[PDB]
């Protein structure tokens, strides 16, 4: 009646392809609509055709700063432990997008920004620079200007504090950028991602508003981090469902985003990443 002792250390592919499944029937039956990302004019704000936000759980921008924003961007809820808004999962932004991603940004009013990417992986584009680098001057998106004051730097991460000036008002953004990703079946590789949401959660924990998290697709390495900082703020309440289950997590939160969690190796990550918070902790 109450786990003190998590028993849930207890093939993979079998779980996954329970979820590659569901999301086909959820098509077949036309069940989570995309319709307001096949406008013809957002055609150039999404990064892959096959990735659309589900309407009924895509971010919409009110704040407009101009007779073209529209309501539009590739970003998705994702509810916490206690509600919703509490993760916003997003593609890395295009050269069309920056303003708009900072629009959303500041319309939330996110605090962190967790980008799972590095500029170029293997010979490729995958973001688009939306943030300041120390040293440079202000780097103005539309009306917003984007500026650096100081960044950590880790072993496998960087911490940037950016000062975003909308107006003449000013904020303070916090940026994650996580530049090398630890695989699957390297057990000891993970750890520095638990580095990551642990040091996420310093900066931001009880607090209304999301954390803004994007890789380039916006649903790989994205939904890693929220499926396993959600099973870390639920084991950090023990909290813990009775029933609790790694395949259950990312099935819904697979209702919120398309293809949340898209590799079986992503898949079981998560996985033997909530196993050691469990083994840890205690
Ligand atoms: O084999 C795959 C996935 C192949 C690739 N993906 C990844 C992607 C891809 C390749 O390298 C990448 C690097 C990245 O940094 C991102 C990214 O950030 O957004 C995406 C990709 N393009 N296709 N999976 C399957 C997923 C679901 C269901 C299936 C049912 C049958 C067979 C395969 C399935």
């Amino acid at each position: 009646q109450r786990e003190i002792l998590q028993k849930f250390l207890d093939e993979f592919a079998n779980e996954f392809l329970k979820l590659k499944r569901q999301s086909t029937k959820y098509k077949a039956d036309k069940t989570y609509p995309t319709t307001v990302a096949e406008k013809p004019k957002n055609i150039k704000k999404n990064r892959y055709k096959d990735i659309l936000p589900y309407d009924y759980s895509r971010v919409e921008l009110s704040l407009i700063t101009s007779d073209e924003d529209s309501s539009y961007i590739n970003a998705n809820f994702i509810k916490g432990v206690y509600g919703p808004k509490a993760y916003i999962a997003t593609q890395g932004p295009l050269s069309t997008t920056l303003l708009d991603f900072w629009r959303m940004i500041w319309e939330y009013s996110v605090l962190i920004i967790v980008m799972a990417c590095m500029e170029y992986e293997m010979g490729k584009k995958k973001c688009e620079r939306y943030w300041a680098e120390p040293g440079e001057m202000q780097l103005e998106f539309g009306p917003f200007s984007v500026s650096c004051e100081a960044e950590k730097r880790k072993s496998d991460y960087i911490i940037r504090t950016l000062k975003v000036k909308f107006n003449s008002e000013t904020r303070t953004i916090y940026q994650f950028h996580y530049k090398n990703w630890p695989d699957h079946d390297v057990p000891s590789s993970i750890d520095p991602i638990l580095e990551l949401i642990w040091d996420v959660r310093c900066y931001q924990e009880d607090d209304s508003v999301p954390i803004c998290i994007h890789c380039s697709a916006g649903c790989g390495r994205t939904g890693v981090i929220c499926a396993i900082d959600y099973t870390w703020m639920l084991l950090k309440d023990g909290i813990i469902p009775e029933n609790f289950s790694v395949f259950s997590l990312i099935r819904e939160m697979r209702t919120q985003r398309p293809s949340l969690v898209q590799t079986q190796e992503q898949y079981e990550l998560v996985y033997n990443a909530v196993l050691e918070l469990f083994k840890r902790q205690m």
